[PDB]
């Protein structure tokens, strides 16, 4: 297993330890890097056969004029560093993240390597299985993976690899703290885009050197 570079994939069931392992190899692919080497991946591959982390995360917070916001973040962030993942105050799973961080990330909103949406936008949608079909306009799909061509892209392959019904599963972070959770992209058992997971606990990571 290369992705141009030796590619190892990075298991536990604490995630900080998994995190801190692919960094001293090399380096974590965010999702969108992820969703591409499964899209290249044939069948047999455990890139396919095994569910698998991003630190990329989607967190939920408010703008400085405290509009609540869902934004999808695919660059380097307070909880892609393990020491975070391990000491961040937890709310139902999500890390908390500083008011700081959360408003950093939202002026990097362009829609390509950070996906800023509505709140509401996302909490009106559906949490779950729904066929592929309608997968693409669902509020979480494009920004999760990261870009509209992308996603049709990778949603053309889990119609080949997983079938005809995607999950793509959230939940409601809004709290009085900014929240953040690693995003995780599933397998034949656990189905599809999974963006309503705790962090801390298991993860698989992919590492590139
Ligand atoms: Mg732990
Ligand atoms: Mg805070």
């Amino acid at each position: 297993e290369i992705n141009r570079k030796q590619a190892k994939e990075f298991y536990n069931s604490d995630m900080a330890t998994a995190l801190e392992s692919c960094q001293k190899y090399g380096h974590a692919l965010f999702m969108p890097e992820l969703i591409d080497a499964k899209i290249l991946a044939t069948k047999g591959s455990s890139l396919l056969s095994n569910w698998l982390t991003a630190p990329s995360i989607r967190a939920t917070g408010r703008t400085k004029q405290g509009n609540p916001v869902v934004v999808y973040v695919h660059v380097d962030n307070y909880l892609s560093n393990p020491e975070n993942i391990r000491n961040a105050e937890r709310i139902n799973g999500a890390g908390v993240m500083p008011v700081d961080e959360f408003q950093r990330l939202l002026d990097l909103g362009d829609n390509k390597n950070v996906f800023v949406i509505d709140y509401d936008k996302l909490k009106s949608s559906s949490s779950g299985v729904i066929p592929v079909e309608r997968a693409l306009e669902h509020p979480q799909t494009i920004p999760f993976i990261g870009g509209e061509e992308r996603a049709q892209r990778y949603l053309e392959k889990f119609k080949q690899v997983y079938g005809n019904n995607i999950g793509i599963w959230h939940c409601d972070d809004l709290k009085d703290e900014p929240l953040g959770r690693l995003l995780f992209v599933g397998d034949y058992c656990n189905n599809g885009l999974i963006g309503n997971y705790g962090i801390g606990n298991y993860a698989r990571f992919v590492g590139v050197r």
